[PDB]
């Protein structure tokens, strides 16, 4: 592999890294390695793989203390680094996360958008990080965000597909898979719920958490409405109850009191999702622990805060001396939180700038992730300036949208129609007016066709036919119009493709990224195995 090693590193050398500015390569210390105090704690990954998913739901459920769930290795660094942390630096790591935090309920490493951006951006595959990190990381439960019938892709896939995916996801490794649906729809999590427990794992069934129930002004998403989500989550078997707040939304007063009235409404253990974007990720923690939440999702210090979770170090003191405490080696975790800070550092090109809590998120609920897209889709295209009002824009839409839950990928859809009234200066009175010749973005058409699901309350219905002029509309669920895939011909269609005879996962990763997984293969001809090299190496040549 040397041809193709000095092959990448010259046209890095040469010619930069694609999608970022060609800086000169810098002198970088190695990261500092930590010294651990370490003790043997029987992990909820070995009663799963001793007992199986009751048992470990028992675990948490008679667990006094607060677990933890690490969520740096995936959704910190998707919302501070743009999802660039590279397995070579995960690597570094690994172990000593596992052996030095074995409290930690589950490290949420896969899923989300690791999955296209590893093979789109990183040239590495995601089920290669998934293998090299269950092999260094034996003792630790391993957690995957799961979009419901659309495995890790967007599209719907057909049931085959997601079911398959299911399988050999948990065979490569994932224990716990985060089910969840973008406008908290069951006929599009519980199948694949009923996969996940069918592959003897932990299945998460997850509420996305939007609006606020302590507001009377917006009864939509009132309390009642997300208790009687949760009965029938808790109808579908799902080992756990998660709470997914996507952008923050989620405050202390309401936490205390959603997480309260889940808990004497179900029986599941809750596991809460919060990011930190508005500051109150903490106290909201707080107050769910007090409520009596079961598991929190925490990021280690160095990519906690602002759109990251809240710092897995800082609700350790926030809970010290409290009637329920965090499960964590707190020491160890400092001295983790000491790689991760060095390591940090090669991924400046992709850091988002200078950040402080935003409370403007309370108004424009949109996610962190969603967040970035609209400033690298707003100024590129010449609106930088307006992005502060093509927030209020995205406010609006919303509403007009009739007031949606606003995450992947639907929270896409509510950018694209803000983004593109700003782009074309249409108020809400002209698109319920003139808006019988726009040509609205294509994934606004797909949403109001009933491509991501039905929404709950349905859909505005005059400005649903002002969008889908002349198109089917479905009302069922997407993937049971989706055209049936045959694994064997994709094997053999995909053989003839790449060179080589694929294994499962290749063939499920082709399945659900066609281009993208064949632009992987071309990209591993030419220059091969890229995630080797070490960042600085890799970023800068
Ligand atoms: O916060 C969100 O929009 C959900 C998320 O992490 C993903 O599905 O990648
Ligand atoms: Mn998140």
């Amino acid at each position: 592999r040397g041809t193709k090693t000095l092959h990448y590193l010259s046209m890095i050398t040469v010619n930069g890294f694609p999608g970022i500015e060609n800086t000169e390569k810098r002198h970088f210390e190695e990261p500092r390695q930590p010294l651990l105090n370490l003790e043997k704690k029987k992990t909820a990954k070995n009663i799963l793989d001793e007992q199986g998913a009751d048992a470990v739901v028992d675990y948490v459920k008679n667990t006094k203390e607060v677990l933890l769930t690490d969520t740096t290795l995936r959704d910190a660094h998707q919302s501070l680094l743009a999802t660039r942390l590279r397995l070579q630096d995960m690597k570094g790591i690994a172990q000593a996360i596992d052996q030095g935090l074995p409290e930690l309920f589950s490290a949420e490493m896969w899923g989300g958008a690791t999955f296209d951006v590893a093979y789109r951006f990183l040239n590495e595959s995601p089920w290669y990080r998934l293998r090299k990190l269950r092999k260094l990381m034996p003792n630790t439960m391993f957690q995957m965000l799961f979009r419901g019938s659309n495995a890790v892709g967007y599209q719907n896939y057909p049931d085959n597909v997601i079911e398959e995916f299911i399988r050999v996801a948990a065979h490569e490794g994932i224990d716990v898979f985060r089910i969840f649906d973008s406008l908290n729809w069951l006929p599009q999590m519980e199948k694949s719920i009923q996969a996940v427990r069918d592959n003897g794992k932990i299945a998460e069934a997850t509420i996305c958490y939007t609006g606020d129930i302590l507001d009377p002004s917006r009864p939509k998403y009132n309390i009642q409405y997300y208790k009687d989500l949760a009965k029938e989550l808790e109808a579908t078997g799902a080992h756990i109850l998660a709470v997914k707040d996507m952008a923050g939304l989620l405050k202390p007063q309401a936490a205390y009191r959603l997480i309260s009235e889940l808990k004497d409404t179900v029986d599941l253990p809750i596991h809460l999702h919060t990011h930190d974007t508005s500051g109150n990720g903490i106290i909201t923690y707080s107050g769910a622990t007090q409520a009596g939440v079961d598991i929190i999702d925490v990021a280690t210090a160095s990519l906690a805060g602002g759109t990251s979770q809240p710092s897995m170090q800082s609700i350790y003191y926030a809970l010290e001396h409290g009637p329920r405490h965090a499960s964590i080696n707190v020491k160890n975790a400092e001295q983790i939180d000491h790689y991760w800070e060095d390591v940090r550092k090669y991924y400046a090109p992709f850091e988002a700038g200078i950040t402080s809590p935003q409370t403007e998120v309370y108004m424009h609920e949109m996610p962190g992730g969603q967040y970035t897209n609209l400033k690298s889709q707003a100024a590129a295209v010449g609106l930088g300036h307006r992005f502060d009002e093509i927030k209020q824009m995205y406010r609006k839409v919303n509403m007009m949208f009739g007031d949606i839950i606003k995450v992947t990928p639907s929270s896409k859809v509510v950018g694209d129609m803000a983004l593109f009234m700003i782009q074309n200066d249409l108020t809400e009175e002209d698109v319920y007016a003139r808006g019988n010749e726009l040509n609205f973005p294509e994934s606004v058409v797909s949403f109001f066709r009933g491509d991501l699901g039905q929404p709950v309350g349905g859909f505005p219905e005059k400005l649903q036919k002002i969008i889908v002029k002349d198109k089917a509309v479905i009302t069922d669920r997407p993937g049971l119009h989706a055209e049936k895939v045959d694994f064997e011909t994709v094997k053999a269609d995909l053989e003839q493709k790449i060179g080589y005879e694929p294994g499962d996962h290749e063939v499920i990763s082709y399945i659900m990224y066609p281009q993208v997984f064949l632009d992987y293969q071309k990209m591993q001809r030419e220059f091969g195995a890229v995630t080797l090299l070490d960042t600085p190496t890799f970023l800068h040549g």
